[PDB]
């Protein structure tokens, strides 16, 4: 039938969506405890820094998708790209992010990421370098919407097709069901230029989680259906790990089981 | 040497441990340099046991974050209560301690073994059993009766005995003092400034004896060492401040025979 219903129904459920509450359930501890190397945050930041670190993954042009209020995922990246795009569908994200270009001190606090990032990066980095890096690097912060064909809109102000795209636990946390989802693959798959490769981490299994006030409605996805969207979209699949959440991390801000690693290679 | 009267901790701290001297930023400063040869040193597993005792610690901790993870039993010391004080504001997470953690980290940087610097912070603070007073210009530096455990498997001394010193020969004395603290065969990390000869702490001027990387390995010989490494740091243009007139640093790696 049509998208627009689902759509709307999560549209809707994300006016409610917000940011300092996300930040504290997933990047403040016991979640964003990076010191227990067998935790999620140091293993999402691995996953980054060894992609990157094959040297695979260049070029001049990266864009960030679903970015939200969060930038480690941009931490391992920012060295190989000169051009960043960040991307959000709410403008409360984006000006979360905003505070954080401009090093505000009412700005979340990513230092102990951007810290443990030059700690496995292994090239004696300090952290204020990786920082000034990312925030030089990072070009512009622009609306998106995955179920738009075109997710930027028409006549994009960036670069395309990018060189790679970035998305970490966006498709999945927007896409009602799976046919969306698969969908929203195929949008932000027409930014990458052919040959390009996409990082996509999110959440496995997960039907909700919370953001405040807001209560979101996830599609639950296994790593197989991951593998199989992303043939679907065109991409060879390189590399696709999986962590299980262990219990005590498993804090009611959600019922995901695990977190799941694509780095994939679109095709062409 | 009643000097160290008006010597102000915050004042050296700044001097020494805040920008520039102390931006960890750039791999070709002081800071890092000192992190560098502490790391690689114990990287080696050569320097190992179960006691440690840091001479004339000041109000710093820096020089044992790489340390800590060797011994489990680890004496902190000063001539200054003033500074035993600032000590003790960190190892209790008092408030205004001195804020360490940019050398927590880069200490974990270097080591390399993907260790959080708070992870590292923690195990320093829980392996300093005590801070205790000390002067090395005594025979027995640490007095008669002392709770620390001797001889020690090991020594690390910074910018003390120099700067401690009117002359050579008392800098010879006082390396023989603190070296009888050492068990045979024990280790010793000796970090320095060359050819210095004052340096500021607030109110405080103090005096220095100007050394040369052969008269500290040569008084190290002298105190019955076997030098198994002396390097040097020569200080750069915007690292002079006016703070002190230090032309590089030295860092000594010593075998007790
Ligand atoms: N239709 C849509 N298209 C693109 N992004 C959307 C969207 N609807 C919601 N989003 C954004 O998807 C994000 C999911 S939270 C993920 C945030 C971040 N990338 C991280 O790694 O933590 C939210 O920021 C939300 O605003
Ligand atoms: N007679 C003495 N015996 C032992 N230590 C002394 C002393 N007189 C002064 N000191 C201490 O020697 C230190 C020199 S500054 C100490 C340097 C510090 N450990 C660092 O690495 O930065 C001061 O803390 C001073 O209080
Ligand atoms: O970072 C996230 C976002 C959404 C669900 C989740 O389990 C983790
Ligand atoms: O850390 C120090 C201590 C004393 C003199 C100096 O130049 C540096």
């Amino acid at each position: 039938p049509d998208s627009a219903p689902g759509q709307a129904a999560v549209a809707s459920a994300y006016q409610r969506f917000e940011p300092r509450a996300y930040l504290r359930n997933n990047y403040a501890p016991p979640r964003g405890d990076l010191c227990n190397p067998n935790g999620v945050g140091p293993w999402k930041l691995r996953c980054l820094a060894q992609t990157f670190a094959t040297g695979e993954v260049s070029g001049r042009t990266l864009i960030d998708i679903g970015s939200g209020p969060t930038v480690y995922q941009l931490l391992s990246a920012c060295s190989h790209f000169e051009d960043i795009t960040m991307t959000d569908f709410l403008e409360v994200n984006r000006q979360e992010l905003g505070r954080w270009l401009q090093e505000e001190p009412g700005a979340f606090n990513w230092s102990m990421y951007s810290q443990h990032a030059c700690l496995i990066e292994g090239k004696g980095e300090c952290w204020q370098d990786k920082e000034r890096q990312l925030r030089a690097r990072v070009k512009r912060v622009l609306p998106i919407d995955v179920h738009q064909p075109q997710p930027l809109g028409a006549g994009s102000p960036a670069p395309l097709p990018a060189d790679a795209l970035v998305s970490a636990f966006c498709l999945e946390a927007v896409s009602p069901d799976l046919a969306s989802f698969q969908r929203a693959l195929d949008h932000i798959t027409t930014l990458l230029r052919p040959g390009g490769h996409l990082l996509l981490i999110g959440a496995l299994e997960e039907s909700w989680y919370l953001a405040g006030e807001a209560r979101l409605t996830v599609v639950p996805v296994s790593e197989e259906e991951v593998r199989e969207a992303l043939v679907r979209s065109g991409y060879k699949v390189r590399d696709l790990r999986t962590y299980i959440m262990p219990a005590h991390l498993q804090t009611g801000v959600d019922d995901v089981k695990g977190v799941f690693f694509a780095w994939a290679q679109k095709v062409g």
